[PDB]
C-alpha cells in the first residue's frame, strides 16, 4: 500500500491521473519523482521548468554542479539527484526531443531507467515540448517499465484521450 490517490489503473504496474506533477509531488513526497530532463540539465520549461521553479531554483544549482563535474547526460540516460522539497530523489531522465531530430527509438532506453526504482511518480517521457506522440509514449511506458509507475498528465483533454484510446 502506498499514498498515491485517485489514479486509474492501466496495468499490473502502471497507473495514471490528470494532475500537475508539481502539486502531486508536494502532496505525496514520493521516494522518486522523474524529471523530463535534457542532456545539459537546463530546466527551462515544460515539466523541468515547473519542477525547478517549485524548488526555488535549487534543482538548477545542483544540476549545474553535476554537469560541471560529469558532463552532459546521454539521450536515453539518467542521473539521480536530490528531490529537494518535492521528493526524496529526482530521477532526471532524458527522452528524445523530436524537435531536435533525436531517434524516437531512444524512448524505450529512457523508460528503462525507471526499472532501477521500485516506485516512481513520473510524466510521460518525450511528451509536451519534447514533441513525441503521448499515446506512443504511454505505450512504450507500459511495455518497458516493470516497476510501479504513477503517471501525472497535466492536460485534462490529453488525459481523457490517453485513457479512452488505451489498449
Ligand atoms: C503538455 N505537456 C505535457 O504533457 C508534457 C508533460 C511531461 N508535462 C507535465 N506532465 C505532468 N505534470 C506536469 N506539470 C507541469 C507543470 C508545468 Br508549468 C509544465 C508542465 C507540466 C507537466
Amino acid at each position: 500500500v502506498n499514498s498515491f490517490s485517485g489514479y486509474l489503473k492501466l496495468t499490473d504496474n502502471v497507473y495514471i491521473k490528470n494532475a500537475d506533477i508539481v502539486e502531486e509531488a508536494k502532496k505525496v513526497k514520493p521516494t522518486v519523482v522523474v524529471n523530463a530532463a535534457n542532456v545539459y540539465l537546463k530546466h527551462g520549461g515544460g515539466v523541468a521548468g515547473a519542477l525547478n521553479k517549485a524548488t526555488n531554483n535549487a534543482m538548477q544549482v545542483e544540476s549545474d554542479d553535476y554537469i560541471a563535474t560529469n558532463g552532459p547526460l546521454k539521450v536515453g540516460g539518467s542521473c539521480v539527484l536530490s528531490g529537494h522539497n518535492l521528493a526524496k530523489h529526482c530521477l532526471h531522465v532524458v527522452g528524445p526531443n523530436v524537435n531536435k531530430g533525436e531517434d524516437i527509438q531512444l524512448l524505450k532506453s529512457a523508460y528503462e531507467n525507471f526499472n532501477q526504482h521500485e516506485v516512481l511518480l513520473a510524466p510521460l517521457l518525450s511528451a509536451g515540448i519534447f514533441g513525441a506522440d503521448p499515446i506512443h509514449s504511454l505505450r512504450v511506458c507500459v511495455d518497458t517499465v516493470r516497476t510501479n509507475v504513477y503517471l501525472a498528465v497535466f492536460d485534462k483533454n490529453l488525459y481523457d484521450k490517453l485513457v479512452s484510446s488505451f489498449l
